[PDB]
């Protein structure tokens, strides 16, 4: 029994070593300790200096260097005993400062042990290196056992999840945040993999499958991730009443078009472009009319084509297949493919313009290439591109559009596409696997944290607003669930997501909104009405003292700074009619689904924010009734690097993520709640006449505090466990035996 065998890698990958002793004697030491910032400026940055002595309200320490310093006791940053590094919760450590809980954090990332729970959440920290702790016989371990009973994984809270399905009928979430590259993702597909296990393959195969063809369109190397995720994603993973996968669904989130057209130097576009070009056979290629990325504007822009240690064509092969698990008919994926291709031309037209103001096309080849793979006209397109009939007033009269204006257009176009693509193949695989009829689901969802960047516009201000609410949706959580429990022993954001989201008075959004309706409205007096509505009016609000762009808003993970550039024309996302039209009329069979489908083609006359909020609010809705697990991925720093954890970076994500704050308030009441016998067999040898043994472990605890002499404030007896204030067990664990 791994659990069991101390020389299973469960024990070598899981667990701190264990030795040959239990005895608290080992541990013994006279030195103290508190976690100091060597440098005040450098606050994240402690080092641990002796308390050398102390006066009856500060400590005196000593430096590394040897330079003794004082501080408040009320200050300090005490170190809990070494006997709590290493431990498997944070709600075990004593001291529950914010130094103490990087360094608990610290101690197991150095033992490769990313795994940690706080209370409520799992911390999962990146290691930037493979640790074979997800193999099938990884998964065997984990069934059917109590967090208490196993050491900390991601495949422990996908048990607990399905077990108090099955045992409460109720249905559950996990919710999975962080930064880019923390391992969201990962963890993601571990939780599937393992429900797929426990609970399953055909379906389980298909489902599987669905994500890999998903990550092609979806995903792309960013200078934070090789396989970033551009889109945010609630998976719905659904069961019969006796406890069997019944089905799936998959809801997607802000999909990044823009990558589409542009990316930044050393980013590629997504994934499945390379694929084609890659693994598309010498004869695909021909039909298609293509040639090697650097043939193409869309992709020879950033300098990377390519990513380390990956095989697009190896990779177009893995999705082919996938699609074809699905159930993606030959002709369906050409016609995918016919996109991916027609887009890849549509970018490479060439805008000239000189002969007059408005755009002309010399060259008709790029286009014709479009056209033909989308089974459209070219001439038809090519006046849509750059002459469309626009309403003005009464008549409706053809614009003659220059290079730029034209260009966006075709951008606006391909973007379109490539979104509408994504959705259809969205529906097409929940067409395959989900459930009218299902019993019970655990949806996981797997979307960025707050997101706070050098350039903050409309999509941080979005998954910005998703995160207030799920943060809030945390603390009542946290709310409701510390209140049980210690009812079972006899012992805000609003105003943020309001000036966001409030209609009366109006908030950003609305504001936003009604910008919309105004095809003259500018960024500037966009910007110039929310300030009018907000500035040193509203508190959470802040205009700049110099940039008059920006905008200030104060988060739960503090202020972020927004710029409002195209604002409105995100809002609306506008696509010329007779594009539509050009594309509507479409031979290829899948190309008049993007176009003709109304469910698919648009929003809801809703803008933008409106459908966003609208998502959001289900979302939440659909939250509320499960009973839900809290995944906070953190990554180590920003380079990508194994064994090279960062204080700062990390901090700062503990800061934001609700991790510290949650410890904080629990921080302040009686944060140790230790089992009767579990307290004895740990210290019954430190009063006299306690056998480690005892069959009365409550009267037995009483003996230790009495012998001990404790303050009564500072514990508290419990139906079950014994309940301590910070800093007490501490204490206590540094008495004489
Ligand atoms: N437990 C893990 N073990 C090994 N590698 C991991 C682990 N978690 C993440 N990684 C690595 O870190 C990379 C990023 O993880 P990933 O789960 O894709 O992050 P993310 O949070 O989804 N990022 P993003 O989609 O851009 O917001 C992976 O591709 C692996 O290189
Ligand atoms: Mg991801």
């Amino acid at each position: 029994n791994p659990i069991h065998d101390r020389t299973s890698d469960y024990h070598k990958y899981l667990k701190v070593k264990q030795g040959d002793s239990d005895l608290f004697k080992l541990t013994v030491s006279d030195k103290r300790y508190i976690w100091y910032n060597p440098d005040p400026k450098e606050r994240d940055s402690y080092e641990c200096g002796e308390i050398v002595s102390e006066t009856s309200d500060s400590f005196t320490f000593k430096t590394s260097d040897g330079q003794d310093r004082q501080v408040k006791k009320d200050d300090a940053n005490q170190r809990n005993p070494i006997k709590f590094d290493g431990v498997e919760d944070m709600s075990e450590l004593s001291y529950l400062n914010e130094p103490a809980v990087f360094h608990n954090l610290r101690v197991r990332y150095n033992q490769d042990l990313i795994y940690t729970y706080s209370g409520l959440f799992l911390v999962a920290v990146n290691p930037f290196k493979r640790i074979p702790i997800y193999t099938q016989e990884m998964v065997d371990i984990f069934k059917g056992r109590r967090r208490n009973e196993v050491a900390p994984h991601i495949f422990a809270i996908s048990d607990v999840a399905y077990r108090s399905m099955l045992d409460d009928r109720q249905n559950q979430s996990l919710l999975i945040t962080g930064e880019s590259g923390a391992g969201k993702t990962e963890n993601t597909k571990k939780v599937i993999q393992y429900l797929a296990s426990v609970a399953g393959g055909v379906l389980e195969q298909q489902i599987l499958q669905a994500n890999p063809i998903l990550e092609a369109f979806g995903n792309a190397k960013t200078t934070r991730n090789n396989n970033s995720s551009r889109f945010g994603k609630f998976i719905e993973i659904q069961f019969n009443n006796a406890g069997f996968i019944s089905g799936a669904s998959i809801q997607s989130y802000l999909l990044e078009k823009s990558r589409v057209v542009f990316q930044s130097t050393t980013e590629r576009n997504y994934h499945i472009f390379y694929q084609l070009l890659a693994g598309a056979t010498a004869e695909e290629k021909k039909a298609l009319h293509l040639a090697g990325p650097e043939s193409f504007n869309y992709l020879n822009q950033s300098g990377c084509v390519d990513i380390k240690g990956v095989s697009d064509e190896e990779e177009f092969k893995i999705t082919r297949q996938a699609m074809d698990i699905v159930g993606f008919s030959q002709e369906e994926q050409m016609s995918i493919f016919k996109i991916i291709a027609g887009i890849l031309h549509l970018g490479n037209i060439k805008f000239e313009k000189g002969a007059g103001e408005g755009a002309v096309l010399k060259d008709k080849t790029a286009l014709n290439a479009a056209s033909t793979v989308f089974g459209v006209n070219p001439s038809v397109l090519e006046k849509a591109l750059m002459e469309p009939r626009i309403l003005a007033g009464r008549d409706l009269v053809a614009q003659h559009l220059n290079v730029e204006k034209s260009s966006s257009s075709r951008d606006a176009l391909v973007k379109a596409l490539y979104g509408r693509l994504f959705l259809w193949l969205v529906k097409k695989i929940n067409n395959v696997l989900c459930s009218e009829r299902k019993a019970y689901f655990i949806g996981v969802l797997d979307i960025s944290g707050f997101e706070i960047f050098k350039v903050n516009s409309f999509e941080q201000l979005c998954i910005n607003y998703t995160n207030e609410k799920l943060q809030q949706f945390f603390n009542h959580h946290m709310f409701k669930v510390e209140q049980e429990e210690y009812l079972k022993e006899k012992i805000d954001s609003q105003a943020t997501i309001d000036l966001i989201d409030g209609r009366q008075p109006p908030g950003i959004l609305a504001l936003l909104d009604e910008q919309s309706v105004f095809p003259n409205a500018t960024d500037n007096t966009l910007i110039t009405k929310l300030h009018s509505h907000f500035s040193k009016k509203n508190a959470k609000y802040e205009e700049p003292r110099f940039s008059k762009t920006e905008f200030g808003v104060t988060h739960y993970a503090g202020q972020v700074m927004y710029e409002i550039q195209d604002w409105l024309e995100k809002n609306k996302d506008p696509l010329q009619q007779d594009l539509e039209l050009c594309f509507k009329d479409s031979s290829d069979n899948v190309v008049t689904k993007l176009f003709n489908d109304p469910n698919i083609a648009s929003r809801a006359f809703i803008t933008v924010a409106a459908q966003y909020k609208e998502q959001l609010a289900s979302l939440m809705a659909t939250l509320e009734t499960t009973n839900p697990h809290f995944v906070r991925c953190i990554i180590p720093n920003n380079k990508q690097l194994p064994a090279k954890l960062e204080d700062k970076v990390v901090l700062d994500q503990l800061r934001c993520n609700g991790v510290l704050e949650g410890i904080r308030i629990t921080r302040k009441g009686f944060p140790n709640r230790i089992i009767y016998a579990d307290f004895v067999k740990r210290y019954y040898d430190l009063a006299p006449n306690v056998p480690r043994d005892a069959e009365d472990s409550q009267k037995a605890t009483d003996a230790v505090l009495k012998h001990l002499n404790i303050d009564p404030e500072q514990f508290r007896f419990g139906i079950t466990k014994i309940f301590f204030r910070a800093g007490q067990l501490a204490r206590i664990e540094e008495a004489r035996e």
